[PDB]
């Protein structure tokens, strides 16, 4: 199971970890991807998860988009977890750098409630441009299922824990 996490609340845990390494170690039922509406896994968490699957995530994602069209910002889809997890829940948080509504971050986190336990990154953090302290707050106030957050950056992890109310 999950090890080395700091408990923030009844259901939210956090660790300074590379989510790819964490997924390969735990092989959780669900790993969350910080997806975009096109499921183009170029960079950030998505680029790293996809690279760990040897591009199989991108091949599966392109077939999903060809059939279904793009996701909505705030939406998600369940696809294979490949070698990382049983499933990957691709969740689209708003990208502040694309001028997307930050209010959609709560809708994005609501997708996590359909899964009992998830390994996840902070939505809309990193290259998505939102404040990770705000993302953690929305996470704790929205997600009711068990979420194990992996924060890659040690300095950000320390800031998130030390400022957690
Ligand atoms: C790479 O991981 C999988 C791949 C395929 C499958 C069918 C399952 C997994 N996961 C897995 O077994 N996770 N788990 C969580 N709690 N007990 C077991």
């Amino acid at each position: 199971s999950f090890s080395g996490y700091l408990k923030l609340t009844d259901n939210v845990y956090i660790k300074n970890a590379d989510i790819v390494e964490e997924a390969k170690k735990v092989k959780p039922t669900v790993v969350v991807n910080a997806a975009n509406v096109y499921l183009k896994h170029g960079g950030g968490v998505a680029g790293a998860l996809n690279k760990a699957t040897n591009n199989a995530m991108q091949v599966e994602s392109d077939d999903y988009i060809a059939t279904n069209g793009p996701l909505k910002v705030g939406g998600s889809c369940v696809l294979s977890g490949h070698n990382l997890a049983k499933h990957c829940l691709h969740v689209v948080g708003p990208n502040v750098n694309k001028g997307e509504d930050i209010q959609l971050l709560k809708s994005a986190y609501e997708n996590f409630n359909q899964h009992e336990v998830l390994l996840a990154p902070l939505l809309s953090a990193g290259i998505f441009g939102a404040d990770p302290i705000h993302s953690l707050r929305v996470c704790v106030d929205t997600v009711r299922t068990n979420v194990y957050l992996a924060v890659f950056d040690k300095n950000l992890y320390d800031k998130l824990v030390s400022s957690f109310l």
